Order: structure tokens, then C-alpha cells, then sequence
DNA sequence: CGGCTGTACTG
DNA sequence: GCCG
DNA sequence: TACTG
DNA sequence: CAGTA
């Protein structure tokens, strides 16, 4: 962790990523991870150029850092910046919505809440704005889950409950619960939401699909807060892809799929596939056959990879 | 030049 | 923004 | 119980 | 969270 230079590039990336600029975010974003795990700190413009996700134009803002301690962009960053942040924390409302709500004139969660007409998932996102900003502790985490756990339990179906996410990843606080259920092969998703509703857990719904669930949940006694809970149900035939999928993390996931696309194969929560065919843009032409991926290892070992620990699986 | 993951849900 |  | 799927 | 040992 020896270069923050890292902190002002982060300001830029999340400034590029309001804004829209969703491509040259991910360019800082790459460039930060390189610079927060590499051993030692840059002195260098050719040490910089060595280092993969830095080019010439990264390397160049290196240097003007070291030189100056100060980045020149920081300081025409747009004054709507700040605002467009704010906006764009309302879980349900992203970087279109936050700059139609500044052009439109609004420049605080207050004006939203009297003068914005939001959609219900907006509405929640912002009645629980600050809530959903906080990470909880791993134990309250374990608490979450094993909520849900027993409710799944009581069905005396095949149901199968798994804690994903950050959880399994082993990390010390969570942003939310991710559990994963899983039934025989062979109505259920509403009875448990019915189950863990009727106990006055779950407090309010954002998205309720066949297959995914996400929403908000609070456990009971004083000092509690309303965490998010996301609940996806899946075939036990999924299982290690869904399991896979749903562990992360986010940028682990995308780099497996972007390997196993150079090999002619995709791979989502659903299945891994082969001999799939693509056209010159890399969009998906036929979808060429499923894999049997029993367990978590099996997909590794299809791709050509060493196994890894869902502990290790946190990039 | 042009990809940068692949899916689900909403209205 | 970077890189193939 | 400690761990997998 | 059911199964494995
Ligand atoms: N953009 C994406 N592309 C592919 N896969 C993605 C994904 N975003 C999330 N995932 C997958 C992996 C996450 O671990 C998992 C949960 O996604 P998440 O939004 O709960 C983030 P998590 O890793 O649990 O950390 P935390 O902040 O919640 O504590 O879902
Ligand atoms: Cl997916
Ligand atoms: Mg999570
Ligand atoms: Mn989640
Ligand atoms: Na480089
Ligand atoms: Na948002």
C-alpha cells in the first residue's frame, strides 16, 4: 500500500464515473489497483511505464505528482461533481438520473425529497440514503443469514442456504447480506419472503423477480440498523456457478469471464459454456453447449486455472 | 480501431 | 484511460 | 464438529 | 443448510 498517488486518481475516477465516462473510469480504476499493490513506491517515469494499466498518460500524471504534489485536473474538476455524487448514492438512481436532476436544477437531498418524482426503488434508496452507506460487522452478517437460514429451514423442502459476497470472501464488515438458496431439481422464493416478512425482518422490497431478490432487512432490539439483504434462487444443476457468481468478487468474476472468453467459452451465474460463438465485436452469435461444472474447482480446472479460496478471490 | 462480463429486473 |  | 457444495 | 466424515 505505498503510493497515494493513489488518492487523487480516485478522485478523478469517481468524477469520470458520474459523469458517464464509464470506460476511462475503469482505466483509473485498473491504474489505482496496480499502484495500490505493487511492492514499493514509483520514483520513476519508466518505472511507471513498466506497470500494467499505466500508460503514457497515467505516467505522465505520476510525475506531475511527484513534482508538484498536486494534480492540475483536480482543480477544473466541474463544480457539479459533488452534487452528482450525492444524487447518484440514491440506490436506484445512476449517473443518467443524477445529472437530469442537476440540469433540471436540483442540489440536495432535500430538493429531491420535495420537488423529484422518484420510482419506489428511489424512494426507498433515499429514505435509507445513509443506511445503505454503512458497512455492518461480519457478526451481524452471520446473524442476517442464519435469519434466513432458519425460515428456509421450516419449508422442510431440499432447500440448500449459502452466505456469498464479502461474507464467504471472509472480510471483517459488509456493505450487505448475499445468501444464496438453492432447491432439488425438480412458489417456493414466495412463501420465504411471506415467512421472513411476517416476522417483521424484511422492511421493504426493491426488486422481486423469479430468480432475484433484493431488499432491505433489520434484526431486532435497540441499536439496529436496516441493512440490504439480496436472496438468489437457483436449480441445484447451477449450484457451482451460482455459488461462483454470487462469491465474487465483482472484479475477480470479470476477469475469469474475460479468460474464458479468449477461449472461445462464457461463462455466467447460470452455467460455463464451450465452443460458443461470437462475432468481431465479442457479442455472443450461438451459444455453444454447457459444461458440467459440479463443483467450484471444476470450473477452474476447465479454464485452465489453479483453484482459488474464496479468500483469495477478493480483487 | 475498438473492447474493456454477463446476466436480471423495472417501467 | 490502456492495450492487443 | 468442521468443512464442502 | 443438507450431507460427509
Ligand atoms: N458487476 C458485476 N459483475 C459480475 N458479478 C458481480 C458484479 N457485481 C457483483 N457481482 C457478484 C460478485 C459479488 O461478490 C456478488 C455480490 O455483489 P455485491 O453488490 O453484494 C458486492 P460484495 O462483493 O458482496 O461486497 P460488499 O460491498 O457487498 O460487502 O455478486
Ligand atoms: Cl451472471
Ligand atoms: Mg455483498
Ligand atoms: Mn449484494
Ligand atoms: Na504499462
Ligand atoms: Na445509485
Amino acid at each position: 500500500h505505498n503510493l497515494h498517488i493513489t488518492e487523487k486518481l480516485e478522485v478523478l475516477a469517481k468524477a469520470y464515473s458520474v459523469q458517464g465516462d464509464k470506460w476511462r473510469a475503469l482505466g483509473y480504476a485498473k491504474a489505482i489497483n496496480a499502484l495500490k499493490s505493487f511492492h514499493k513506491p514509483v520514483t520513476s517515469y519508466q518505472e511507471a511505464c513498466s506497470i500494467p494499466g499505466i500508460g503514457k498518460r497515467m505516467a505522465e500524471k505520476i510525475i506531475e505528482i511527484l513534482e508538484s504534489g498536486h494534480l492540475r485536473k483536480l482543480d477544473h474538476i466541474s463544480e457539479s461533481v459533488p452534487v452528482l455524487e450525492l444524487f447518484s448514492n440514491i440506490w436506484g438512481a445512476g449517473t443518467k438520473t443524477a445529472q437530469m436532476w442537476y440540469q433540471q436544477g436540483f442540489r440536495s437531498l432535500e430538493d429531491i425529497r420535495s420537488q423529484a418524482s422518484l420510482t419506489t426503488q428511489q424512494a426507498i434508496g433515499l429514505k435509507h440514503y445513509s443506511d445503505f452507506l454503512e458497512r455492518m460487522p461480519r457478526e451481524e452478517a452471520t446473524e442476517i443469514e442464519q435469519t434466513v437460514q432458519k425460515a428456509a429451514q421450516a419449508f422442510n423442502s431440499g432447500l440448500l442456504c449459502v452466505a456469498c459476497g464479502s461474507y464467504r470472501r471472509g472480510k471483517a464488515t459488509c456493505g450487505d447480506v448475499d445468501v444464496l438458496i438453492t432447491h432439488p431439481d425438480g412458489g417456493i422464493f414466495s412463501r420465504l419472503l411471506d415467512s421472513l416478512r411476517q416476522e417483521g425482518f424484511l422492511t421493504d422490497d426493491l426488486v422481486k423477480g423469479e430468480t432475484k431478490y433484493l431488499g432491505v432487512c433489520r434484526l431486532p432490539g435497540p441499536g439496529r440498523r436496516h441493512r440490504r439483504l439480496d436472496i438468489i434462487v437457483v436449480p441445484y444443476s447451477e449450484f457451482a456457478c451460482a455459488l461462483l457468481y454470487f462469491t465474487g468478487s465483482a472484479h475477480f468474476n470479470r476477469s475469469m469471464r474475460a479468460l474464458a472468453k479468449t477461449k472461445g467459452m462464457s461463462l455466467s451465474e447460470h452455467a460455463l459454456s464451450t465452443a460458443v460463438v461470437r462475432n468481431t465485436h465479442g457479442a455472443k452469435v450461438g451459444p455453444g453447449r454447457v459444461l458440467p461444472t459440479p463443483t467450484e474447482k471444476d470450473v477452474f480446472r476447465l479454464l485452465g486455472l489453479p483453484y482459488r479460496e474464496p479468500a483469495e478471490r477478493d480483487w
